[PDB]
């Protein structure tokens, strides 16, 4: 027993190895009745219904299953810089959302999907090409929240892993088929309130009230004893990946430092992934066509500032508390998204597990309902109406919309079962998003903004970038290691190479083939899809001016100013923790109380 506070674990190769905290009945109830319960609740909310609400709406559509599970994964590694580099992809989102919402009103105000603009601007061959890159994004993104949720449910309640994978989408389908087609303005408020209450409780548990970890001076003392050079991590005391001894790639092998190379590489990958999530996902566009930016453009900045605090504070609390407690978490287990449940069980046994399950399944249901209504609209407006029957009455569009939801929900369950059998995990899929669909980001931006891009260059760049990125991503893994499998492929180097190659070459071919043969476009035909510009011109100016300042302040200046601190001292870590606590508390207070006022 090297440590006095972790004697009960002595050596253990894993945290979850039997004797589940809860029983299978709770797991089945959670994975079955959540959709019906909130459907009834939303029906009651609608019945009673008949810059603060907009912020609550923005926050509710940006919290996914990765915001909870993945942000603590890169905190168990790399120490202090992981949560920061994960949360830094928030100021870009508000700028992109504002620009997209402003520019859709002034060039295509009567559209439903992004692929309806591709057919209008360019021809038909490019419509099919980008219709495949849009469905792949939905397939990849939906498969990410079906792996983490199933893993967490199986870890906590002991329910069969292959039964949860198929039964999780059915609850979301039931929720979406009933009220939930954006429902009303109150469901977002309820979701945000629950999420922020859970966040506040978890943050305040580990730094103020817990008996095991009740001070920022205990976490500091325990984090610097794990990376001691006198520590032995041989076979009887530690296993291969188990967070023992100095951290490789960190200055002096410390968890308390901003000088981490792995964290910086992860942030570089995360930027490309966030770029790929905004332009290629049809749910973002669906949310951007229903916005009123000429009068309510100021809520997006508040929404982004409030959303910044969730992946930062939660990962700082639940991620650094697992290292300080000396839990036998393995690398494969931490990859799957099982870091927060372990800390919740260790610190708040049998009561924090239910709270974390509720917080996770709120996001799972909210995000899966949006993914289901990004493909039913795609199918019903870009395939059925355009090619199979181009003369359709309303009663015949509502049947197709309802059938597409069932079809996608039933297909994704089988896909999730297959992926769980094959051993794929969240975190491997999170990093690989930009390699696959990163080549169609710049063509779509050119379609929305640039007036010289043409059809042929778009197809050429989109098709070439994916192939080149995949080739580079596989060849780097083959060259730098001895094999091509799920272990060597999911590393920072190959993933960074694939991401950069995929994103960069798709915007260079399109920008070269268009400067030779420009297609001067006035967006006349996109405005005919089946004052006022002064306000839209003053909203865009405000968004551009006030969105860049915070992006520069957060993504650039703040990490630069923290490098001279080298290894954090007791007094700088106090400030670092107090910043997170204050940010989380103030954001929760603003988003819970102000909309009432
Ligand atoms: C704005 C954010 C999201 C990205 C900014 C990009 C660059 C400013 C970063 C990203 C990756 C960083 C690199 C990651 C790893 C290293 C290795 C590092 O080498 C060492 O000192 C380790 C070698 C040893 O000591 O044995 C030198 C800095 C460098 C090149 C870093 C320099 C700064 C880089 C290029
Ligand atoms: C084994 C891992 C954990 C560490 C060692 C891997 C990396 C340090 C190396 C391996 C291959 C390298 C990459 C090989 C090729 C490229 C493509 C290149 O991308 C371009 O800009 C392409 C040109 C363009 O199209 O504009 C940029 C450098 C990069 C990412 C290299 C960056 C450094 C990488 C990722
Ligand atoms: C645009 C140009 C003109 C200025 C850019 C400003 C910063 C990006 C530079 C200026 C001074 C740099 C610092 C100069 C010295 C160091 C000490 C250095 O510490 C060590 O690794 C040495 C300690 C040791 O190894 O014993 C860490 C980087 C840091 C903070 C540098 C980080 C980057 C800084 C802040
Ligand atoms: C002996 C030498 C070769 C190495 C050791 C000296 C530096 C590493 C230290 C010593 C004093 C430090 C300075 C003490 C006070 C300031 C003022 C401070 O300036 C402000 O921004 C003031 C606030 C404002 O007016 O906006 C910025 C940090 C700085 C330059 C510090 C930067 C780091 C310095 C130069
Ligand atoms: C002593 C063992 C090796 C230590 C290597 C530390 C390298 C840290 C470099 C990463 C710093 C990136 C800062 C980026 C800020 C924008
Ligand atoms: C062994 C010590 C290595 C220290 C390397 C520090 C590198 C810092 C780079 C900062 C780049 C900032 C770009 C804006």
């Amino acid at each position: 027993p090297p440590f006095d506070f972790s004697t009960k674990y002595y050596r253990q190769s894993s945290f979850f190895g039997g004797t589940t905290v809860l029983d299978q009945g709770v797991g089945y109830a959670v994975i079955l009745g959540f959709g019906a319960f909130f459907a009834v609740f939303t029906s009651f909310l609608v019945w009673l219904e008949k810059t603060g609400l907009i912020a609550s709406v923005i926050v509710s559509q940006w919290t996914w299953a990765a915001t909870i599970l993945q942000s603590s994964n890169v905190a168990w590694q790399y120490g202090v810089s992981g949560p920061f580099w994960y949360a830094s992809g928030a100021t870009i989102q508000v700028l992109l959302f504002g620009v997209m919402a402003i520019e859709i009103k002034r060039k295509a105000p009567n559209a439903h999907t992004v692929c309806e603009i591709v057919k209008a601007r360019w021809g038909t061959a490019t419509h099919i090409v980008f219709l495949v890159f849009c469905l792949a994004t939905n397939v990849v993104v939906t498969a990410m929240l079906l792996l983490g949720g199933s893993a967490v449910v199986n870890a906590l309640t002991g329910v069969n892993l292959y039964a949860a994978s198929f039964l999780i989408p059915l609850g979301v389908v039931v929720y979406t088929l009933a009220g939930g087609l954006k429902a009303t303005f109150l469901a977002s408020y309820v979701h945000s309130v629950i999420v922020h209450v859970a966040l506040v409780v978890f943050v305040f548990l580990v730094y103020t009230s817990s008996k095991e970890l009740g001070s920022p001076s205990v976490v500091y003392d325990r984090l610097k004893d794990m990376v001691a050079k006198s520590r032995s991590c041989t076979e009887p005391l530690s296993h291969h990946g188990q967070a023992c001894g100095p951290v490789d790639g960190n200055f002096r092998g410390s968890y308390l430092t901003m000088l981490s190379s792995g964290g910086a590489v992860f942030g570089l990958i995360n930027i490309v992934g966030n770029f790929g999530t905004v332009f290629v996902d049809n749910g973002y566009w669906v949310s951007a066509i229903a916005a009123r930016p000429s009068s309510t453009h100021k809520g997006y900045l508040l929404g982004g500032l409030v959303w910044f605090a969730v992946p930062f504070s939660l990962a700082t609390s639940l991620g650094l508390g697992a290292l300080a407690l000396d839990l036998p978490i393995s690398k494969d287990e931490a990859d799957r998204g099982l870091v927060p449940p372990a800390t919740a069980i260790a610190l708040m046994g049998k009561s924090g597990s239910l709270l974390l399950l509720t917080m996770l399944f709120m996001a799972v249901t909210s995000a899966g309902s949006s993914e289901l209504i990004a493909v039913s609209s795609l199918f019903t407006y870009d395939i059925y109406r355009t090619y199979i029957n181009p003369r359709a009455t309303g009663r015949q569009i509502l049947k197709i919309s309802r059938c597409a939801v069932l079809g996608f929900g039933c297909f994704m369950g089988i896909l999730a079962v297959v992926l769980n059998k094959a051993g794929v995990s969240l975190g491997w899929m999170y990093l690989a998003m930009g390699v696959l669909i990163g080549s169609a980001v710049i063509p779509i931006a050119f379609m929305l903004l640039w007036s010289k891009a043409n059809a042929f260059g778009a197809i050429l760049g989109a098709t070439s970038g994916c192939v080149f990125g995949i080739i580079t991503w596989l060849t780097t893994a083959k060259t730098q290691y001895g094999r091509v499998d799920l272990d060597s492929t999911g590393k920072n180097g190959p993933m960074l190479a694939g991401n950069l190659v995929a994103i960069l070459t798709g915007g260079l071919i399109h920008a070269v083939c268009s400067l030779v043969r420009p297609q001067n476009y006035d967006w006349s035909t996109t405005r005919e899809i089946k004052l006022r510009e002064e306000k839209l011109r003053r909203a865009k100016a405000w968004i551009v001016k006030w969105g860049l300042v915070f992006t520069i302040l957060i993504v650039v200046i703040w990490p630069v100013l923290s490098l001279p601190a080298r290894v954090f001292s007791r007094g700088y870590f106090w400030f670092w923790a107090i910043v997170a606590i204050a940010w989380g508390t103030i954001g929760s207070i603003v988003i819970i109380g102000l909309p009432l006022v």
